[PDB]
């Protein structure tokens, strides 16, 4: 997987037949290599219609999700593997090449205590199976680190690497998010350096989830590190500029993050491409 | 209220006799003008002892707090006023010059929805009462903006200014935190600029709660904005480097933020001092 | 003088009749409020032609120059006054609102020694007289600070301010350039802050003279300081992307700075507008 | 060659017996692994005395110079080789492990035109010879890129790499300077990235030649790049804080760069060490 991506959330998080059409077609209009398709309601995902759309617009896909609470792997590793395998099935049916995101827990997950090795054993058992399942489908399996307020288990790139190395699969990659690294990494570039080998996917997101280029992410440190490690993965824009008011609680976002989705699509995607160009990402 | 401050959490969040002594003495060893004293359990605090130690060590103080959930002002405004007024009595008894922090709500406060006008009405009425009570004590009253994961009501400087202006009280000030602004402000310095009439207190906190100067906060933008708006208040280091493991759930902190408090104190307080001098803060 | 400007060097440094139309039309084409028109040798400039085009395309103008060595005010103040006064006449004729740039010396000027008081006296005498002439013509007079390798006299905003204060005119303003400030200012925002009473003109120039947004200028600190001090002048793009190889020695530019002027105009002018909006420079 | 260095200009560029003592003792007092010793007046240096002071305080050294104008390699390549080998002999006698700096030209060198192929042919010839002489001495040979106003020949990391590769020697490294990179590199970390194969030496220098961490150099981008490419050479602080006012012309510095050398050494070396630890450089 290599190139520029846009998260389907730039148009919607639904994936009914015309939500899929609007996001895929729009991602083709912005000349992206990949679209990131959220898997929220797995039953209501039409993989044949989606695959038809992807092939019509010449667009590759990766899938992402956050584990719902019944399926959090730190406490319920068996419902985790169930949910993760049923989402991998839908991702493979659809033509997507990977499942990534918060595949090990929730974005509202909290015990009140530090992570315990029992929790990590649960994560390791659950994730080694669903990754093994991903292998049979030819898929790669992503682990995205999020900030301390969303999850207590995988916050830094170092925790993500250590978890990957414990599972010991060969198709798991580390997925990092500049919105989360802006808090969790002691110098954002250290997260990219720490993940080095396993880093194949980036959420390129401004510090306020608005427009990359107009916030506090140190983008020159980010692209410097990405270039110097020889990154050949996907750079996917993630912004909450299109998120509906209905979604506020699920993303702890209580006010507008930007002026509107189309300005974020214009200025944000151009910014990532221009900055990729300045640092010769993919220039080898 | 002007100068360099350090939050007492660099030594402990506890405030019994021995922790009070250790925190105040520590602040004095690092030449600070202010110590920020947290008010967690008001009955367990010996204000006259604290007052005597502040004078012995020649230290000024600000108190700070987070409202416990029975007293969140957005839903329980009358309980908020009772808790804040008792907190202000203890602050005044200590000889503190202000009560600041999350004086309007919690740091685990969330409705699941955007803040409503009713919630802001409750906040407005409650804080007018307690700032009024603060005024009778000779104390200023601060509103600290915190990030979207801790509270849904006051996240950006603009929300803080707007609430301050709704209250209309002459002794309220905006209190900004670089850790929170690093997420909430569209360009951190825009927060300082938005708040320029009311900004009198800063938490200078690195983006990972570690050591200022060694993370993701754009300190030159912070210090330029502070200098250009003419800032005259207190610059208070806040770091989690001394926090005990038992605090983890309270501060949503799951792993060490730095090596130890002694290094954060040494390097972080010097970094703040050297940047202030570079940008001629305070002249 | 307020708004968004672009230097005519994005199309050519020659101001013959058709260079002027393609420069004025280009700046009009990119929505700019101002064009900055260079005055290299004054007899070459057809002022009647230019005022017509400025009227036609709805475009205001400022003129800029660098003193030629026979007229360096450091050493030859009366030659400087004659040169400045003649350029002021041409600027007034074509309807420019100001003459700015290195109006006090050269961009390859040095003595091998730090600037002396006698040198500043010569500078004061010349700029005093020529700023008076400019005042009679309704024109403001600008002094642009440049880095230590171009000139030994006016490098920091502080030096520019102190000179403007010496002269005591009311129509002299400080002109700063982010390319030179990136070297000269101890924290780029400190230059803007130092000039807050006099800053009416910016060259917004990337650290390598390329494209704003793609270099080492800390634009967040630049724009925050501009907003915080309430800047109301002109933000003018300076880039060398259109300079021909034959200008190399005059601008110490030995290799490409970008991939053509059109890209710099597209991305650089948009960047300055987008950042000015982020920090509410003009509303 | 690895560790933290300080340029002897922090105490003086005169290398008489007492100034060498003050400098080398100073760099020891600040716990440095290296001191960078400038070579300007060759007959005035006691190599035996310096080697002694180095070995006494357990300090490693690299030498640096700028070519005097009669020996600018671009136009006078035979004079350049003569001068470089002379400095190299002195460097090896001192116990230094490399000769670096503007070893190919001047800091006021200017033709009025962009660099020519003929000039680069001259550079390649003189540098390949003098690097050959360095190898027989057990020394490495450094090439420092400087900004467009001091030199028209080696300004970007990319030009330094191209030159190094055309010489084809084993013991030539690229040497960068954040003060010059802050003007020349399109994103300062791009210079470190482009020079990755050959970068063995840094001048860690603030944008105004003052105190590192208190100017415009994007230090997190610098250190990120250095960490990400696996840099394992020398980080040497360069600052004009100790320079006398009679040096102004040689360095085009017309006003103080900081309040004093002592605070630059105290704050700058501390800042570089703290950032090096933050990014796990060594
Ligand atoms: O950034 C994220 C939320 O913290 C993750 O990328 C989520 O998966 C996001 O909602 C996209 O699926
Ligand atoms: O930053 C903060 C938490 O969000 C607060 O300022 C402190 O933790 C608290 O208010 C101090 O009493
Ligand atoms: O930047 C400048 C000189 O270094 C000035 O703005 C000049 O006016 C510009 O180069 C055109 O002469
Ligand atoms: O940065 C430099 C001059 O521009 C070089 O490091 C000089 O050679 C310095 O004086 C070293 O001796
Ligand atoms: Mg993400
Ligand atoms: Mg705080
Ligand atoms: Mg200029
Ligand atoms: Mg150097």
């Amino acid at each position: 997987m290599q190139g520029f991506g846009v998260h389907a959330m730039m148009w919607s998080l639904n994936w009914d037949h015309e939500s899929a059409r609007r996001a895929i077609a729009g991602a083709a209009d912005y000349g992206q290599d990949f679209i990131e398709i959220p898997l929220v309601d797995l039953p209501s995902v039409d993989t044949a219609h989606t695959r038809a759309l992807l092939e019509k617009y010449g667009l590759r896909a990766a899938c992402s999700l956050v584990l719902p609470e019944p399926a959090w792997a730190s406490v319920r590793p068996e419902a985790a593997v169930a949910h993760l395998n049923a989402a991998l099935d839908k991702a493979a049916e659809m033509g997507a090449e990977a499942l990534t995101g918060v595949t090990y827990g929730g974005t509202s997950e909290r015990t009140g205590f530090p992570p315990t090795q029992a929790e990590y054993d649960n994560l390791t058992r659950a994730l080694s199976q669903s990754a093994g399942h991903a292998k049979t489908l030819g898929l790669q399996f992503g682990i995205e680190a999020v900030n301390r307020y969303e999850n207590h288990l995988v916050n830094s790139a170092e925790q993500a690497v250590a978890l990957v190395e414990r599972i010991g699969a060969d198709n798991i990659f580390v997925h990092l998010d500049t919105f989360h690294m802006n808090m969790e990494e002691k110098g954002i570039a250290n997260g990219i350096i720490a993940a080095h080998d396993y880093l194949k996917y980036m959420h390129m997101s401004e510090s306020d989830r608005g427009t990359p280029g107009f916030g506090n992410v140190a983008w020159d440190a980010v692209f410097a590190a990405l270039a110097a490690i020889g990154f050949k993965g996907v750079l996917t824009l993630e912004s909450f500029a299109a998120m509906p008011e209905e979604m506020a609680g699920a993303i702890s976002t209580w006010r507008p993050v930007a002026s509107g989705a189309d300005e974020v699509l214009d200025k944000g995607l151009a910014f990532l491409r221009d900055k990729a160009s300045q640092y010769r990402i993919f220039g080898n």
